[PDB]
Protein backbone atom coordinates (compact mmCIF):
# COMPACT_ATOMS: atom_id res chain seq x y z
CA UNK A 1 0.00 0.00 0.00
CA UNK A 2 0.88 3.67 0.15
CA UNK A 3 3.52 5.23 2.45
CA UNK A 4 2.32 7.69 4.62
CA UNK A 5 5.21 9.64 5.91
CA UNK A 6 4.85 11.99 9.16
CA UNK A 7 7.40 14.99 7.80
CA UNK A 8 8.78 15.54 11.22
CA UNK A 9 10.71 18.96 10.36
CA UNK A 10 7.26 20.21 9.96
CA UNK A 11 6.14 19.92 13.76
CA UNK A 12 2.43 20.06 14.94
CA UNK A 13 -0.42 22.89 13.80
CA UNK A 14 -3.16 23.80 15.56
CA UNK A 15 -5.60 23.81 12.08
CA UNK A 16 -2.53 23.17 9.40
CA UNK A 17 -4.77 24.24 5.79
CA UNK A 18 -4.52 25.18 2.61
CA UNK A 19 -1.36 23.48 1.19
CA UNK A 20 -0.37 24.94 -1.77
CA UNK A 21 2.99 23.81 -4.10
CA UNK A 22 4.65 26.27 -6.16
CA UNK A 23 5.83 23.72 -8.54
CA UNK A 24 8.45 26.02 -10.01
CA UNK A 25 10.06 27.12 -7.02
CA UNK A 26 9.40 23.43 -5.61
CA UNK A 27 7.86 24.69 -2.30
CA UNK A 28 5.13 24.08 -0.08
CA UNK A 29 2.89 26.74 1.65
CA UNK A 30 0.41 26.55 4.22
CA UNK A 31 -1.67 27.91 6.48
CA UNK A 32 -2.95 27.37 10.22
CA UNK A 33 -6.66 29.07 10.18
CA UNK A 34 -6.82 28.94 14.10
CA UNK A 35 -3.13 31.04 14.99
CA UNK A 36 -2.72 33.41 12.70
CA UNK A 37 0.47 32.41 10.79
CA UNK A 38 1.86 31.53 7.10
CA UNK A 39 3.96 28.72 6.34
CA UNK A 40 6.60 27.45 3.60
CA UNK A 41 8.25 24.36 3.82
CA UNK A 42 11.12 23.65 0.69
CA UNK A 43 11.76 19.79 0.74
CA UNK A 44 14.96 19.44 -1.01
CA UNK A 45 16.44 21.44 1.55
CA UNK A 46 14.79 21.07 4.74
CA UNK A 47 13.94 24.28 4.84
CA UNK A 48 10.71 25.99 7.66
CA UNK A 49 9.60 29.12 7.80
CA UNK A 50 6.33 31.06 9.48
CA UNK A 51 4.90 34.11 8.81
CA UNK A 52 2.49 36.12 11.61
CA UNK A 53 -0.52 38.14 11.25
CA UNK A 54 -3.25 39.53 13.61
CA UNK A 55 -6.19 38.46 11.12
CA UNK A 56 -7.81 34.80 10.88
CA UNK A 57 -6.08 33.65 7.56
CA UNK A 58 -7.11 30.83 5.61
CA UNK A 59 -4.98 30.15 2.24
CA UNK A 60 -1.94 31.56 0.76
CA UNK A 61 -1.44 31.87 -3.47
CA UNK A 62 1.10 33.14 -5.00
CA UNK A 63 0.31 35.96 -6.91
CA UNK A 64 0.84 35.51 -11.29
CA UNK A 65 3.69 37.46 -12.24
CA UNK A 66 5.03 38.82 -8.94
CA UNK A 67 7.57 37.27 -7.11
CA UNK A 68 7.29 37.44 -3.40
CA UNK A 69 4.02 38.29 -3.27
CA UNK A 70 1.23 36.24 -2.43
CA UNK A 71 -3.09 36.75 -2.34
CA UNK A 72 -4.32 35.66 0.82
CA UNK A 73 -7.22 35.83 3.34
CA UNK A 74 -7.42 38.19 6.15
CA UNK A 75 -10.43 37.22 7.82
CA UNK A 76 -12.75 38.38 4.97
CA UNK A 77 -10.27 40.66 3.24
CA UNK A 78 -8.92 39.60 0.15
CA UNK A 79 -5.12 40.69 0.24
CA UNK A 80 -1.90 41.06 -1.30
CA UNK A 81 1.17 39.94 1.14
CA UNK A 82 4.40 40.82 0.30
CA UNK A 83 6.40 38.60 1.95
CA UNK A 84 10.18 37.51 1.56
CA UNK A 85 9.35 33.59 2.31
CA UNK A 86 11.39 33.93 5.38
CA UNK A 87 10.55 36.77 7.70
CA UNK A 88 8.14 36.60 10.18
CA UNK A 89 5.94 39.00 9.29
CA UNK A 90 5.23 40.14 5.76
CA UNK A 91 6.94 43.46 4.43
CA UNK A 92 3.53 44.75 3.15
CA UNK A 93 0.00 44.25 3.01
CA UNK A 94 -2.37 45.86 0.14
CA UNK A 95 -6.01 44.94 0.51
CA UNK A 96 -7.94 44.16 -2.63
CA UNK A 97 -11.66 43.77 -1.37
CA UNK A 98 -13.33 42.87 1.72
CA UNK A 99 -15.99 40.32 0.90
CA UNK A 100 -18.18 40.74 3.33
CA UNK A 101 -17.84 44.30 5.20
CA UNK A 102 -20.91 44.06 6.97
CA UNK A 103 -20.88 40.64 8.27
CA UNK A 104 -18.86 41.12 11.46
CA UNK A 105 -18.57 37.28 12.77
CA UNK A 106 -17.95 35.55 9.40
CA UNK A 107 -14.39 34.54 8.07
CA UNK A 108 -12.81 33.50 4.71
CA UNK A 109 -12.39 29.64 4.66
CA UNK A 110 -10.91 27.51 2.12
CA UNK A 111 -9.70 29.19 -1.21
CA UNK A 112 -7.67 28.14 -4.39
CA UNK A 113 -7.31 29.45 -8.03
CA UNK A 114 -9.53 27.83 -10.96
CA UNK A 115 -7.25 26.43 -14.44
CA UNK A 116 -7.77 29.64 -15.27
CA UNK A 117 -5.74 31.86 -12.61
CA UNK A 118 -9.47 33.36 -10.78
CA UNK A 119 -9.47 33.45 -7.55
CA UNK A 120 -12.59 31.13 -5.86
CA UNK A 121 -12.95 31.35 -1.61
CA UNK A 122 -16.05 30.94 0.39
CA UNK A 123 -17.10 32.12 3.82
CA UNK A 124 -18.16 30.58 7.17
CA UNK A 125 -19.42 32.06 10.60
CA UNK A 126 -16.32 32.06 12.86
CA UNK A 127 -18.30 30.49 15.55
CA UNK A 128 -19.40 27.97 13.04
CA UNK A 129 -20.19 24.41 13.97
CA UNK A 130 -20.69 20.66 13.03
CA UNK A 131 -22.96 18.61 12.37
CA UNK A 132 -25.42 21.86 13.20
CA UNK A 133 -24.48 25.63 13.86
CA UNK A 134 -24.70 28.86 12.29
CA UNK A 135 -25.52 29.04 8.48
CA UNK A 136 -23.92 31.99 7.57
CA UNK A 137 -21.34 31.58 4.61
CA UNK A 138 -21.40 31.98 0.31
CA UNK A 139 -18.97 31.33 -2.31
CA UNK A 140 -17.70 33.59 -4.26
CA UNK A 141 -15.07 34.49 -6.73
CA UNK A 142 -13.03 37.36 -7.39
CA UNK A 143 -12.97 38.87 -11.07
CA UNK A 144 -12.41 41.43 -13.25
CA UNK A 145 -11.78 45.58 -11.49
CA UNK A 146 -11.27 43.51 -7.90
CA UNK A 147 -15.22 42.61 -7.46
CA UNK A 148 -16.31 39.42 -6.57
CA UNK A 149 -19.02 37.21 -7.10
CA UNK A 150 -21.38 35.13 -5.52
CA UNK A 151 -22.04 31.63 -6.66
CA UNK A 152 -23.85 29.91 -4.18
CA UNK A 153 -25.72 30.91 -0.74
CA UNK A 154 -26.10 28.73 2.68
CA UNK A 155 -22.78 27.08 3.89
CA UNK A 156 -22.21 26.21 6.85
CA UNK A 157 -18.50 25.54 6.00
CA UNK A 158 -16.85 26.60 3.51
CA UNK A 159 -14.07 24.27 1.67
CA UNK A 160 -12.32 22.18 -0.32
CA UNK A 161 -12.73 23.30 -4.24
CA UNK A 162 -11.39 21.78 -7.49
CA UNK A 163 -11.82 21.64 -11.43
CA UNK A 164 -11.72 19.38 -14.27
CA UNK A 165 -9.26 19.25 -16.66
CA UNK A 166 -11.49 19.99 -19.66
CA UNK A 167 -12.71 23.06 -17.63
CA UNK A 168 -16.79 21.67 -17.64
CA UNK A 169 -16.67 20.85 -13.93
CA UNK A 170 -16.36 22.44 -10.52
CA UNK A 171 -16.40 20.28 -7.61
CA UNK A 172 -17.07 22.07 -4.14
CA UNK A 173 -17.39 20.76 -0.23
CA UNK A 174 -19.35 22.78 2.23
CA UNK A 175 -18.29 20.09 5.05
CA UNK A 176 -22.07 20.80 6.98
CA UNK A 177 -23.34 18.67 4.06
CA UNK A 178 -21.28 15.67 4.24
CA UNK A 179 -20.70 15.30 0.54
CA UNK A 180 -18.80 16.85 -2.27
CA UNK A 181 -21.00 18.79 -5.17
CA UNK A 182 -20.35 18.46 -8.55
CA UNK A 183 -21.35 21.45 -11.41
CA UNK A 184 -21.36 22.56 -14.60
CA UNK A 185 -18.45 25.19 -14.98
CA UNK A 186 -19.22 27.70 -17.67
CA UNK A 187 -14.80 28.65 -18.18
CA UNK A 188 -16.40 31.92 -20.17
CA UNK A 189 -18.54 33.40 -17.81
CA UNK A 190 -17.41 31.62 -15.06
CA UNK A 191 -20.63 30.63 -13.55
CA UNK A 192 -21.84 27.29 -12.26
CA UNK A 193 -24.76 25.40 -12.79
CA UNK A 194 -26.74 22.21 -12.68
CA UNK A 195 -25.81 21.72 -8.82
CA UNK A 196 -26.11 18.16 -7.63
CA UNK A 197 -24.10 15.72 -5.04
CA UNK A 198 -21.21 13.89 -6.75
CA UNK A 199 -20.18 11.62 -3.46
CA UNK A 200 -22.54 11.37 0.06
CA UNK A 201 -20.58 10.15 2.80
CA UNK A 202 -23.41 8.32 4.45
CA UNK A 203 -24.38 6.56 1.43
CA UNK A 204 -20.70 4.78 1.69
CA UNK A 205 -20.35 4.38 6.00
CA UNK A 206 -17.85 7.44 5.56
CA UNK A 207 -17.14 8.96 8.56
CA UNK A 208 -16.29 12.76 9.34
CA UNK A 209 -16.35 15.31 7.16
CA UNK A 210 -15.29 16.44 3.98
CA UNK A 211 -12.80 19.30 4.16
CA UNK A 212 -10.07 20.43 1.51
CA UNK A 213 -9.97 18.61 -1.55
CA UNK A 214 -7.81 18.43 -4.99
CA UNK A 215 -7.90 16.15 -8.29
CA UNK A 216 -5.52 14.27 -10.43
CA UNK A 217 -4.66 13.88 -13.99
CA UNK A 218 -6.96 11.13 -14.34
CA UNK A 219 -9.79 12.84 -12.91
CA UNK A 220 -10.06 11.29 -9.43
CA UNK A 221 -10.87 13.38 -6.53
CA UNK A 222 -9.02 13.42 -3.07
CA UNK A 223 -11.03 14.35 -0.42
CA UNK A 224 -9.31 15.16 3.34
CA UNK A 225 -11.36 13.46 5.73
CA UNK A 226 -11.88 15.61 8.91
CA UNK A 227 -12.25 13.05 12.15
CA UNK A 228 -12.21 10.18 9.92
CA UNK A 229 -8.51 9.88 9.95
CA UNK A 230 -8.07 9.44 6.20
CA UNK A 231 -7.68 10.90 2.36
CA UNK A 232 -10.10 9.20 0.31
CA UNK A 233 -10.39 8.48 -3.65
CA UNK A 234 -13.42 9.17 -5.44
CA UNK A 235 -14.30 8.83 -9.10
CA UNK A 236 -15.92 11.91 -11.23
CA UNK A 237 -16.74 9.89 -13.90
CA UNK A 238 -19.64 7.91 -11.97
CA UNK A 239 -21.62 9.40 -8.85
CA UNK A 240 -21.27 7.70 -5.41
CA UNK A 241 -18.20 5.57 -6.22
CA UNK A 242 -15.71 5.01 -3.53
CA UNK A 243 -12.39 4.20 -5.19
CA UNK A 244 -9.95 3.65 -2.65
CA UNK A 245 -9.18 4.83 0.84
CA UNK A 246 -5.67 5.83 2.47
CA UNK A 247 -5.31 5.94 6.70
CA UNK A 248 -3.52 8.91 7.78
CA UNK A 249 -2.42 8.79 11.52
CA UNK A 250 -4.02 12.18 12.28
CA UNK A 251 -8.30 11.72 13.05
CA UNK A 252 -8.53 15.36 12.11
CA UNK A 253 -7.45 15.40 8.72
CA UNK A 254 -7.70 18.65 6.96
CA UNK A 255 -6.34 19.02 3.11
CA UNK A 256 -4.73 18.20 0.15
CA UNK A 257 -2.31 19.05 -2.29
CA UNK A 258 -0.30 17.35 -4.67
CA UNK A 259 3.19 18.18 -4.87
CA UNK A 260 7.43 16.41 -5.28
CA UNK A 261 9.40 17.27 -8.70
CA UNK A 262 6.98 14.65 -10.51
CA UNK A 263 4.03 16.06 -9.05
CA UNK A 264 2.87 12.38 -7.31
CA UNK A 265 3.96 13.13 -3.75
CA UNK A 266 0.27 13.89 -1.76
CA UNK A 267 0.77 16.33 1.19
CA UNK A 268 -1.61 16.38 3.78
CA UNK A 269 -1.91 18.86 6.56
CA UNK A 270 -4.09 17.82 9.73
CA UNK A 271 -5.58 19.96 12.55
CA UNK A 272 -4.58 18.90 16.47
CA UNK A 273 -7.31 21.31 17.96
CA UNK A 274 -8.89 19.20 20.78
CA UNK A 275 -12.30 19.22 20.20
CA UNK A 276 -15.03 18.86 23.13
CA UNK A 277 -17.63 16.56 20.76
CA UNK A 278 -14.55 14.39 18.99
CA UNK A 279 -14.52 10.35 18.34
CA UNK A 280 -11.27 10.45 18.92
CA UNK A 281 -9.52 10.89 22.58
CA UNK A 282 -6.84 14.00 22.97
CA UNK A 283 -4.11 11.72 22.65
CA UNK A 284 -4.54 10.92 19.03
CA UNK A 285 -5.21 14.63 17.84
CA UNK A 286 -1.40 16.46 17.01
CA UNK A 287 -1.52 17.92 13.81
CA UNK A 288 1.51 16.72 11.94
CA UNK A 289 1.95 17.06 8.05
CA UNK A 290 1.89 13.75 6.28
CA UNK A 291 3.43 12.96 2.52
CA UNK A 292 2.12 10.40 0.27
CA UNK A 293 3.85 8.33 -1.93
CA UNK A 294 2.88 5.58 -4.13
CA UNK A 295 -0.33 6.24 -5.07
CA UNK A 296 0.06 5.58 -8.76
CA UNK A 297 -1.41 9.27 -10.40
CA UNK A 298 0.19 12.30 -10.51
CA UNK A 299 -1.13 15.57 -9.22
CA UNK A 300 -1.24 19.14 -10.95
CA UNK A 301 1.05 22.36 -9.79
CA UNK A 302 -0.69 25.07 -7.83
CA UNK A 303 -1.87 27.57 -9.79
CA UNK A 304 -1.61 31.03 -9.20
CA UNK A 305 -3.66 33.98 -8.64
CA UNK A 306 -4.16 36.59 -11.37
CA UNK A 307 -5.21 40.02 -10.84
HG1 LIG B 1 3.30 36.03 4.96
HG1 LIG C 1 2.34 35.68 3.16
MG1 LIG D 1 -10.71 23.37 5.19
Amino acid sequence: GPVVEKIAELGKYTVGEGPHWDHETQTLYFVDTVEKTFHKYVPSQKKYTFCKVDKLVSFIIPLAGSPGRFVVSLEREIAILTWDGVSAAPTSIEAIVNVEPHIKNNRLNDGKADPLGNLWTGTMAIDAGLPIGPVTGSLYHLGADKKVKMHESNIAIANGLAWSNDLKKMYYIDSGKRRVDEYDYDASTLSISNQRPLFTFEKHEVPGYPDGQTIDEEGNLWVAVFQGQRIIKISTQQPEVLLDTVKIPDPQVTSVAFGGPNLDELYVTSAGLQLDDSSFDKSLVNGHVYRVTGLGVKGFAGVKVKL
